[PDB]
């Protein structure tokens, strides 16, 4: 009756086992994890407390590559097998998924304790931006940098960026080698080489000042380039790592920092301070409500992080505006009625207010961001056991949850033919959001309390975007200046390139080029080149 002799012999074959050849200890090492994990995920499948989880056949690794090349193809076979709740494994981290309106609702509003978005991107930022601002610090402290922003957010600021955003887009039309509409009247452009430079130098000029939009004439704007270079998906797994690509990052966030410190302390120093740009509201309006003052350090963090986070967005919409409208003629004659409705056949000057009398052009904004969602999917990491609504479900803490409202954007359900651009499906209809009903104030103003809408480009909840207005007076300044200037069109057999889903934002696969031509061809821009 002994078992004792059973006891020996797993002693005996754990001494066995580490006396195998190296050829089959390396196998092993590979095999017997393989092994494990399929048997893992069939027990797995069977917690009836646990969403289904999409089945993978590599460790760690897990739905990593399909997810990343096309994720709303992804979602869109998980959804059919699984419905609208299903996990998936992602380079070491499990992804619960929940699609659809509801999906906006339990994660956009889900309660501070539950969640946390600053630990599921401190290191996608951080890294890029500087310490101490966005996702490198409380909850709380982020409620009030963004009331900070906002504050110099206003309807006056748009009123005084409107002219200088048109001045800028007009100097580039007249100096890039891109355009030069003073000697060449027809070229070809790669947008996703001319919109990144307009967006930078637009947003530079407005928010940061002419010192720094200055700056971007000079070798200086090689630093910009090389902070760019930092802002990468692959910080999600590599944040550091001792290579020349962070070493020109780390170097370019110290020299860019350094610079909008320069002119902080040189500002604070003469007494300088007006209400100019985000620079002069940020010196005047950075103390929190616990009486700390921002550091001028973390004040220039917040700026790298502002003007960064509006740089990707932006551009890659402006990208996909000018790529949609290239193979559609009769909208870009809709558009140019409207222009010269609106501006007196051009015999007014673009104003803030005279860009909300045009809904068409406003509306194809809205449109290119119903179909091109910069961000395809938004994280929080769970913190505590979530139960999820009328299911069985509970996502523990250590799971993450990722919110799509770019897939529903793209769903026929709520919207009918979403792969159709149509700008008068929004017609009556052509601000860039707006709250269905009740609102609440999680520190940076009152926004919208139901996050149920299934067009949320901005998101919602308390890590809502409070860039979108600034958004729509660049690219609406920016429109109505290609418009009044320009036609557009494909070359031959080209047409809207697919999303490159594996960069920060859904940006255009490139080259994506387009044609252009005056429209008139005698016209002149002046000032000095
Ligand atoms: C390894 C194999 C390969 C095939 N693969 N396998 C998987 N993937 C992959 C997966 C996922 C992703 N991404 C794309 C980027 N994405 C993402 C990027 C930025 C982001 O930002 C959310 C927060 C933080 O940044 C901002 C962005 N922003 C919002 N408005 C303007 N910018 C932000 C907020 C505030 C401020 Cl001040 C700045 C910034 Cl940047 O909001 C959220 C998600 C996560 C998924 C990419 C590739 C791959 O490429
Ligand atoms: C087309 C332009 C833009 C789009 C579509 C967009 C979209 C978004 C989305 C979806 C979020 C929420 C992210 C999340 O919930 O995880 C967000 C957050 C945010 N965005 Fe934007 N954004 C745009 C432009 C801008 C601009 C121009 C600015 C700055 C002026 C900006 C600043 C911010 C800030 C400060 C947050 C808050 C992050 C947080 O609270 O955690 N965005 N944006």
């Amino acid at each position: 009756s002994i078992v004792g002799e059973a006891l020996e012999y797993v002693n005996i074959g754990l001494s066995h086992f580490l006396a195998l050849p190296l050829a089959q200890r390396i196998s092993l090492i590979i095999i017997i994890p393989f092994i494990y994990n399929i048997v893992w995920q069939l027990l797995y499948s069977l917690r009836k407390d646990r969403p289904p989880l999409v089945f993978y056949w590599i460790p760690w690794v897990g739905s990593a590559v399909v997810y990343g090349m096309k994720p709303y193809e992804f979602f869109e076979e998980c959804q059919k097998k699984y419905g609208d709740i299903f996990s998936f494994v992602l380079l070491g981290r499990v992804m619960t998924v929940y699609l659809g309106p509801k999906g906006h609702e339990f994660v956009f509003n889900a309660k501070l304790a539950d969640v946390s978005a600053e630990a599921a991107y401190a290191h996608l930022t951080t890294p890029v931006f500087g310490k101490g601002v966005i996702h490198d610090c409380p909850n709380s402290r982020l409620m009030e940098q963004k009331k900070f922003v906002k504050g110099a957010l206003t309807k006056e600021a748009f009123k005084s960026y409107v002219p200088l955003i048109a001045e800028e887009v007009y100097k580039y039309f007249r100096d890039s080698k891109n355009f030069r509409l003073n000697e060449r009247t027809t070229g070809t452009i790669d947008v996703m080489v001319t919109q990144p430079e307009m967006t930078i130098f637009t947003a530079s000029r407005s928010l940061l000042g002419k010192e720094m939009r200055a700056k971007l004439d000079t070798d200086f704007a090689y630093l910009y380039s090389d902070l760019d270079k930092g802002f990468t998906p692959i910080n999600f797994v590599f944040p550091n790592l001792p290579l020349e690509h962070y070493r020109k990052r780390d170097h370019a966030q110290k020299a860019i920092s350094g610079t909008y410190m320069s002119l902080i302390k040189e500002r604070r120093k003469n007494n300088d301070i007006q209400d100019r740009d985000l620079i002069d509201s940020l010196m005047k309006n950075s103390t929190y409500k616990d009486g700390v003052k921002m550091t001028d350090q973390e004040i220039a963090n917040l700026l790298i992080g502002v003007l960064m986070g509006g740089q990707h967005t932006s551009a890659a919409t402006s990208a996909w505006i000018l790529l949609h409208l290239a193979e559609r003629p009769d909208v870009q004659q809709e558009l140019y009625e409207e222009q010269m409705r609106v501006l007196d056949g051009g015999k007014k000057e673009l104003t803030y207010d005279l860009l909300q009398e045009m809904p068409l052009l406003n509306q194809t904004i809205k449109e290119t961001l119903r179909m091109h969602h910069p961000l395809h999917s938004l994280f929080r990491k769970v913190m505590k056991d979530m139960h999820v609504p009328n299911t069985s479900y509970v996502i523990p803490a250590g799971y993450h949850v990722l919110v799509s409202p770019g897939y529903t954007h793209l769903r026929d359900e709520y919207f009918p033919n979403a792969h159709q651009f149509n700008i008068h499906r929004w017609n009556n209809d052509s601000a860039s959001s707006y709250s269905v009903g009740e609102e609440v104030d999680y520190g940076f103003g009152a926004i919208s309390k139901g996050v149920s809408s299934p067009y949320l480009p901005f998101g919602g909840g308390r890590h809502r975007c409070i860039g979108e207005h600034f958004a729509y007076c660049q690219l609406g300044v920016l429109m109505s200046i290609f418009i009044r200037t320009l036609k557009w069109h494909y070359p031959e057999g080209k047409t809207v390139p697919p999303p490159d889903f594996t960069s920060m934002v859904t940006l255009p696969t490139g080259p994506a080029k387009i044609i252009w031509e005056k429209r008139n061809p005698e016209q002149k821009i002046g000032g000095r080149h």
